[PDB]
DNA sequence: ATTATGACGCT
DNA sequence: AGCGTCAT
């Protein structure tokens, strides 16, 4: 009833680039844009792994994970960027530096939480209460949001994108309560005039273009952001999250795509977000655990309490490698070489870090793989990191696993290592 | 032979 | 601490 809390109190924005590091490569190359084409890694193994499409390329089927032999069988006129190799290795440096300039900008409307390379969450709570202040009242117009859509509108008693998106922004700016201040929905609308100006400042500034979704919490603001991408952005109200959940799959809500989600879809026997709301707090929590059930248990009536913290910058800094199939390391020279060469990456980036942040790392975790395991890590084991010298990181590192060598002979490594991962972590001010 | 990352939860 | 899950 009147105590019955809604998840309604907060304004949260989730801006993404579009398709980022070939926005960022066609910045750079005039070539390549609007073109159909991906950024690829290393190249020997079947023409390189594509990282990002464009949407362009996306029409043709080209995907994540694809060789680019393979989509170039989709696409033969696909044009491919590669990442930049350094000390024989992957180097995403330049697509770290373009993030830099996006995250900066977003924080010149508000504090921001960094959730990737490419995404940052907002709190736009207070900005839009001194917004509408400003307003006075006064109505909101449809010019002020040229690129939004309101999610589960036009509805009730044109056939072109546009149109459709237009009849939906004018119902609900129709419908509008612009005379209270403590609106939900009005409350959203200010926020949604906000992120316009956010995105237009990020593509005046840097020319790369973005999506958003602003809702009432993380999730629901992440949801959004998807339902109209490229270049869009999408207002998911507290209101349209019945209709929203009804025939939305559970695996479509972030963390519920894997393991968690789909002993949710087995052990209660449902396909929908929508259908959780139909088991008491107690139950799910009986399945899940006390912390999933209760996230559940809101999450379904679109209400989550997460923060947006605030944090621009990644707690650690790590350098990976991955050495398949055949090259995997089974020499001491050889794991020493590649440790080196991951130590010296590190010690770039640390030094770099420390002189932009005013901050030091003060442990180095160190990870490795052997052939076999199915896991991803299988063996991780943390020292102290007292000098930024990629020599001495490198000898540490090697200290800290050279007692997984199975081999009896010295030389000799084995089993032969198929991941090297050194990692910075457990920063303090400096 | 996806690869290179990065945050956070569990015990 | 070391491991696992989930994500981009
Ligand atoms: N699995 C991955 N492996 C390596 N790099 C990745 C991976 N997933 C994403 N990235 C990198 C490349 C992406 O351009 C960037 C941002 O990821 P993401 O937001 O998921 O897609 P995107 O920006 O390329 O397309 P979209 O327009 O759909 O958001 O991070
Ligand atoms: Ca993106
Ligand atoms: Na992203």
């Amino acid at each position: 009833g009147p105590h019955m809390a809604t998840g309604q109190d907060r304004v949260v924005a989730l801006v993404d680039m579009d398709c980022f590091f070939v926005q960022v490569e066609q910045r750079q190359n005039p070539h390549l844009r609007n073109k159909p084409c991906a950024v690829v890694q290393y190249k020997s193994w079947k023409g390189g792994g594509i990282i990002a499409v464009s949407y362009e390329a996306r029409a043709f089927g080209v995907t994540r994970s694809m060789w680019a032999d393979d989509a170039k069988k989709l696409c033969p006129d696909l044009l491919l960027a590669q990442v930049r190799e350094s000390r024989g290795k992957a180097n995403l440096t330049k697509y770290r530096e373009a993030s830099v300039e996006v995250m900066e900008i977003m924080s010149r409307f508000a504090v921001i939480e960094r959730a990737s390379i490419d995404e940052a969450y907002v709190d736009l709570t207070s900005a839009v209460q001194e917004r509408l202040q400003k307003l006075q009242g006064q109505p909101i117009s449809a010019d002020l949001l040229p690129s939004t859509y309101i999610e589960g509108l036009p509805q009730g008693p044109t056939v072109q994108k546009e149109g459709m998106r237009k009849q939906g922004l004018f119902q609900w700016l129709d419908s509008l309560q612009i005379d209270n201040l403590t609106s939900p929905d009005l409350q959203l609308t200010v926020g949604a005039v906000i992120v316009e100006e956010m995105r237009a400042a990020i593509e005046r500034e840097t020319g790369f273009q973005c999506s958003a979704g602003i809702s009432h919490n993380k999730v629901l603001a992440k949801l959004a952001c998807g339902l109209n991408k490229p270049n869009r952005q999408t207002l998911v109200s507290h209101g349209s999250v019945p209709q929203l959940f009804s025939q939305m799959p559970i695996r479509k809500i972030r963390s519920l795509g894997g393991k968690l989600g789909a002993s949710v879809i087995e052990i209660l026997g449902i396909e929908y977000m929508g259908e959780l709301t139909q088991f008491t707090e107690s139950q799910l929590q009986s399945h899940f655990g006390e912390k999933n059930g209760s996230w559940l248990y809101a999450m379904c009536r679109g209400i989550e309490h997460d923060p947006v913290k605030p944090r621009q910058l990644p707690k650690t800094i790590g350098c990976s490698k991955n050495f398949p199939g055949k090259t995997a390391l089974a020499t001491r020279e050889q794991v020493q070489w590649w440790l080196l060469q991951l130590a010296q990456e590190l010690e770039e980036r640390l030094t770099k870090d420390r002189n932009d942040n005013d901050r030091v790392a003060t442990q180095l975790v160190v990870s490795i793989r052997v052939q076999g395991d199915k896991r991803l890590s299988s063996l991780r084991r943390c020292c102290a990191l007292t000098r930024y010298d990629a020599h001495k990181m490198s000898h540490d590192a090697f200290t800290v696993i050279k007692n997984c060598n199975t081999s009896g002979i010295q030389t000799e490594w084995s089993p032969p290592l198929t991941m090297l991962f050194l990692c910075a972590t457990k920063f303090s001010a400096s």
